């Protein structure tokens, strides 16, 4: 991959390989969600982030803050198969004091075609108290000049999907997958569970039927707290609308507490 | 990836990704066994094999035949680091009615020094009934043009650890991770557990301080049984011993055995 001209964003192409397909031979979302970190991860490499473990500038390092994904939001049109070429290109944006955001577009190497778009919401917390705290003058003065300073929106739309509340799914839930575990490979280099895994999990309670007659067109998640590497997850699934509509839920297995919730919006095949 | 000049093997270039590496910065075994999955099914799709989910001949595609995994071995000496570019290359060879072998070479791309070795031994089987049967002529003649005809083995060494027969671990287990299902991320384009699955799962008993302190040099895996999408699996691990262990993968209810292998780790 490489930066662009203007060296305010980052454009990566990945061949999707045989076991990152489905049923279908093209790419589930969560190898598109893996695709979209790693070119996340190169991009900051690439500015003269360091290969710590964690996108750190100079203050944040200093601090002990580090930025935590508090919400994901992926459309996709068209997903990739087997042995196609997919394009992203990637960028951040400073959203004040808030937090910043991580946008991507995806495009289809041959035709050009834009076949996807992401965006992140980031929060600034403390690694070690696992305290939120809003974006310093040091620390933004430190990354806005790897940013565009103009809006820069993959979803610019007035009322769009990536900006809606989401209520908590009430009991009893409609479908359920329980006892779902992390192994090793569901862990990242700091031995934290990858987002990745929490995608996978939600999708688990969605009914085999549906996976195997409808596309994933519209996934957004809400990252509320951690799964531990001991921790066991409960993933609870409510039909709320040819398109279907699901809410979700994800909480620990035992006390309840809840680590993720979301929608996805899915079209006939 | 291309075929190399005598068009008898082949050879890819990967780059490791953030995600496919472990807490020190380097592929995990599991990663390294997706990669040369990834070269195998290259490999195929660039001998002419179709794209159907299944590389089979036209004999084989007659007789619903396909190849399985019996017995995975893989030997690391160094783990390629995050953002590192490691090459693999990778030929088969015809076991005579027996089977099929694939082997594979892992390489510093940059210093183009050995880092890696992996065989794989394949038996065919009726994908319906599941009955495994011995390689035809037919199916032999079709095959035989893609491979080295005089032997060519990554493990070539007399009594090497490829060749070993592993015992059936006995109750009670040293250590132990129950209850282990698959998601839909562990499936293949063919809705079956992708065998790097089972690697996963027979070391999810290993304990963490040994992964901690040790680095995982040989592991030996045979393939019994298929994990179906709605089994749970039991994964349990004896110290036989430089580190040794004998794992047992078996279903948590009945206790059919799935898998059987040894590995062997390295003190860091
Ligand atoms: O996406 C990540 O993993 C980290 O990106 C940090 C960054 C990169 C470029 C510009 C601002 C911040
Ligand atoms: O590794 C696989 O997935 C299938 O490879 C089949 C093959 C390729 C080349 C030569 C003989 C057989």
């Amino acid at each position: 991959g490489s930066l662009t001209e203007d060296g305010l964003s980052y454009k990566e192409k990945f061949v999707v390989r045989s076991y990152e397909v489905g049923s279908n031979k093209t790419a589930t979302v969560e190898t598109i969600a893996n695709l979209l970190q790693e070119v996340g991860c190169n991009h900051a490499q690439s500015v003269g982030f360091s290969t710590d473990g964690f996108a750190t500038t100079t203050t944040m390092r200093k601090l002990h803050l580090i930025w935590v994904t508090a919400r994901m939001h992926i459309e996709i049109y068209k997903y990739p198969a087997w042995g196609d070429v997919v394009e992203i290109e990637t960028w951040c944006q400073s959203e004040g004091r808030i937090g910043t955001r991580r946008d991507w577009i995806l495009k289809d190497s041959v035709t050009g075609e834009v076949t996807g778009r992401a965006t992140s919401k980031w929060v600034m917390m403390n690694q070690d108290t696992r305290r939120l705290q809003k974006v310093s003058d040091d620390v933004r003065d430190e990354y806005l000049v790897f940013c565009p300073q103009e809006p820069r929106l993959a979803f610019p739309e007035e009322n769009n999907r990536s900006l809606k509340k989401i209520p908590k799914l009430e009991d009893p839930a409609q479908y359920s997958m329980i006892g779902l575990k992390p192994r090793r490979a569901d862990l990242d280099m700091n031995q934290h569970v990858n987002n990745v895994t929490y995608i996978g999990w939600v999708l688990e309670s969605i009914p085999q039927e549906i996976v195997d007659t409808h596309e994933l067109q519209v996934i957004t998640l809400d990252y509320r707290r951690e799964c531990q590497q001991d921790d066991v997850v409960d993933s609870l699934t409510t039909t709320t609308s040819n398109d279907s509509q699901f809410l979700h839920l994800l909480r620990l297995s035992g006390d309840g507490q809840e680590i993720n919730r979301g929608t996805t919006l899915w079209r006939k095949k």
